[PDB]
């Protein structure tokens, strides 16, 4: 049951506005045949046009809301929002295009969907609260057929072009004029009392109603990451690698290390309370500490409170007010004023960050996390954490070519010495690089105001 079979029941009552009369006794083949698309039986790899909520789900990446409203249906002109904020308007003869025919504006389809999906999924998924003109109007920019690779290269196809007879992927589609073999899944199906609007608003403050079809994909998106996402959550869920994943999760440890390592060694905390992911191990192991661990798992909806954090019902707390307090992304609404702090800035753009729901964002590196809106104001006990490199090792190569480094940042043995010794030279650069590829992944970081790299200074004698 890893497809949608084409003979599930799909509940027609969304349709009957635009398709008055329409069946209630509907299945997904009679739909796919209404809507003017043959299947042939065909077992070449695309089965149903639409997917299950699972399928959608691993596919998160392709995901474009799409909504067609009636500006006036074959007499009238047609207004097609995609959740990438794009309205085009095609006549049969929060960016607003004038009417034009459907032979050039497939065109535009083919180019917006390619330049937003390329760097992102090998195909498109798009979303829909369907009332009936959305799925009539595919025909006129959509081609099916079995699946097929691209002409220029080993990807599967997304587009064709009517000029040459061939098929492209996403990166290769210059010039192409249909959507190929593209996916769709329809919210409405799900169970929902009410129209887009109030189920989308229940969730959501961000997104305007400003009566345009693109408006109506980007609620569409919104309330389907919602449900999928922040609702209900699943890390076991895999995804591939599209990006610096690697590079970035490398940079996190390293980062976290270096970070909490200097944080003990400038002010010798006695207690370390290390709050979030429940698999949490000892980011700096050799650390004399005293290191105790607290059970969160990543909060997906609203950021966690801390009042509730250290709330422990009938029996009392750990002191949580000494030593520091370590959280490692735990998105909590107000840091205390003792701790180090990694907060993912949800506002970044990135391929790996996607728009979510009530200004979160769906953060997507190996697993799918919702992140709450980033909020300046939950660092207002703290201060930004300054870039420095601190190294108690050797002072020794071992084993690519110099130029001597010279930097205040690099907290060394040589450095107090006078001249940075090659290792650390080359250690330093790494870990910046390291530093740089967290930081413009959208990680943030932030500690407590006593904080001062001149402390670690004295940890040479
Ligand atoms: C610093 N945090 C804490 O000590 C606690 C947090 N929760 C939820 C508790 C439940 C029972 C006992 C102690 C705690
Ligand atoms: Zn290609
Ligand atoms: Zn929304
Ligand atoms: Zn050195």
């Amino acid at each position: 049951p890893t497809h949608l079979s084409v003979d599930t029941k799909f509940k027609t009552e969304g349709l009957c506005v635009d398709i008055p009369g329409i069946p209630k006794d509907m299945t997904y083949r009679r739909l796919i045949s209404m809507m003017g698309f043959k299947m042939n039986y065909q077992v070449n790899g695309y089965p149903n046009m639409f997917i299950t909520r699972e399928e959608a789900i691993r596919h998160v990446r392709a995901w474009i809301g799409f909504d067609v409203e009636g500006c006036h249906g074959t007499n009238l002109p047609l207004q097609l929002g995609f959740s990438t904020g794009v309205n085009l308007v095609a006549v049969p003869t929060p960016l607003m295009y004038k009417g034009l025919p459907w032979n050039v504006v497939r065109i535009k389809i083919v180019q917006m969907l390619s330049d937003t999906l390329k760097n992102l999924s090998d195909r498109v998924v798009f979303v829909l609260w369907a009332h009936g003109f959305e799925l009539t109007s595919m025909k006129y920019f959509v081609k099916i057929g079995p699946e097929r690779t691209c002409c220029l290269c080993d990807r599967r196809a997304t587009c064709f072009s009517t000029a040459s007879d061939t098929y492209a992927c996403w990166h290769h589609s210059i010039g192409f004029d249909y959507v190929y073999n593209p996916f769709m899944i329809d919210v409405q199906q799900w169970g929902f009392t009410g129209n887009l609007q109030s189920n989308h608003d229940l969730y959501c403050q961000v997104h305007g109603n400003a009566h345009v079809a693109s408006c109506d994909a980007i609620m569409t998106r919104c309330l389907a990451v919602h449900e999928c996402f922040v609702k209900r959550v699943d890390w076991t869920i895999e995804y591939p690698i599209i990006g610096d994943e690697l590079k970035i999760n490398a940079a996190c440890r390293k980062v976290q290390h270096m970070v909490v390592k200097a944080a003990l060694l400038a002010d010798k905390f006695p207690v370390l309370h290390d709050i979030g992911n429940p698999k949490a191990i000892k980011c700096v192991p050799q650390a004399d500490v005293e290191w105790k661990f607290y059970d969160a798992q990543p909060c997906s909806d609203k950021a966690y409170k801390i009042e509730e954090l250290f709330y422990s019902y009938a029996t009392h707390s750990d002191k949580f007010t000494d030593g520091v307090c370590l959280f490692w992304n735990c998105n909590v609404d107000r840091y205390p004023a003792n701790s180090i702090v990694c907060r993912f800035d949800t506002r970044v753009l990135s391929n790996l960050n996607l728009p979510g729901c009530d200004g979160g964002s769906l953060y997507v590196n190996k697993h799918a996390f919702h992140t709450p809106a980033f909020d300046k104001s939950a660092f207002v006990n703290l201060k930004q954490l300054p870039f420095f490199y601190y190294s108690d090792s050797p002072c020794e190569s071992h084993g690519i070519d110099y130029v001597p480094l010279k930097s205040a940042t690099c907290i060394t043995r040589c450095n107090l010495g006078g001249a940075v010794c090659r290792h650390h030279a080359n250690e330093y650069r790494l870990y910046l690089d390291a530093y740089n590829m967290m930081i413009s992944a959208g990680f943030s970081l932030w500690v407590y105001k006593q904080f001062d790299t001149y402390n670690l200074w004295n940890t040479f004698t």
